[PDB]
């Protein structure tokens, strides 16, 4: 490994080594994603204002971060909250925008049904989105090859049944482009018990991600979930269409063809669509048809790579999707 390093404003540094915000990072992030993040360090940023952190991989500037520290943040924030008196403070960020409320207004709005989140849970949130897009930087084939060790320790002959048929090299892929679109793989057991009955089936590692991901709906959607209501954008018969009608194949596998005016269309569509949500980004996905949900996630990506696509057959078997605008 080489260290993740978090810059951190010289006024809070203190707090955040105090806390152990390094390695409680790590260890959330194993138990939502089933993988070892590097080493975290903290470091005082020179010219950090008191709430702004930066994230380095390779010691390289990725992503800057707006928590307030001290304010908590509305997750569903609706304009009703200004009904009761509270202002908040907003922070925009991309197309996404960011309402943040004192802990006493916190406890007021709380008892009427918002759901508030402190600034160390929203920023583990935030590094976590990154980081999981981040993928390849610091997980690939040993790590993809440690997994398997601890697995075969428990399963030998379900390891060997998938070796029959998938080379590591082919599961670390697998394993990435789960973890990219930040689907868990700490369920190597299910994973795995997926692969032994898709692999053989699918070479193309595109299709076999999506056979996994089909297997795995229950778990991709509780993991949206969290403990509460999954929130919905849904594709309209449509946008998904359009995108339907485009898809093409040559030789090798199959890709989305549309002409630019028709994808810079769909994506004014969604844009406007979204920009009139307060929720941000991150706490959304879109839903749309097993056979698109991939072109989706490609077209959408470059411009809000926060924004995760699940099927309808990955939501089947849900409780509490809750739908709050079409596109």
């Amino acid at each position: 490994t080489v260290p993740l390093i978090l810059l951190v404003p010289k006024s809070r540094r203190e707090d955040l080594e105090k806390a152990q915000l390094a390695e409680r990072l790590r260890s959330q992030f194993f138990i939502d994603y089933g993988v070892r993040l590097p080493e975290v360090l903290l470091r005082d940023g020179e010219g950090l204002d008191d709430n702004s952190i930066v994230l380095l991989i390779n010691e390289i500037r990725v992503e800057q971060f707006t928590v307030y520290f001290d304010l908590m943040r509305v997750v569903n924030y609706s304009d009703e909250v200004v009904s009761f008196g509270i202002n908040p403070t907003i922070h925009q960020q991309g197309s996404s925008q960011y309402f943040w409320v004192t802990h006493e207004e916190g406890e007021k709005l709380r008892e009427l049904g918002y759901v508030l989140r402190n600034a160390l849970d929203e920023l583990y949130h935030c590094l976590a989105v990154t980081l999981a897009r981040n993928v390849n930087e610091y997980f690939g084939i040993q790590e993809t090859k440690h997994m398997l060790d601890q697995l075969e320790a428990k399963f030998p002959d379900l390891l060997k049944e998938v070796l029959r048929h998938a080379t590591v090299q082919r599961i670390s892929e697998v394993l990435q482009r789960l973890l990219s679109e930040r689907v868990s793989v700490r369920n190597m057991k299910l994973i795995m018990e997926a692969l032994a009955l898709w692999a053989p089936r699918e070479k193309d590692v595109i299709n076999l991600v999506e056979h996994i991901r089909g297997a795995m709906a229950r778990y991709i959607c509780h993991k949206f979930a969290n403990g509460g209501e999954l929130r919905a954008v849904m594709v309209s018969a449509e946008v998904e269409d359009v995108i339907r009608k485009g898809i093409r194949q040559t030789s090798g596998s199959t890709f989305l063809s549309l002409d630019p005016e028709a994808s810079a269309n769909l994506m004014d569509l969604i844009t406007l669509k979204l920009d009139d949500l307060l929720i941000a980004h991150k706490d959304l996905v879109l839903l749309t048809s097993v056979d698109v949900r991939r072109f989706i996630k490609k077209m959408i990506e470059g411009r809000f790579p926060d924004l995760e696509v699940l099927s309808f057959g990955e939501i089947a078997d849900s409780k509490s999707v809750n739908v709050i605008k079409t596109i």
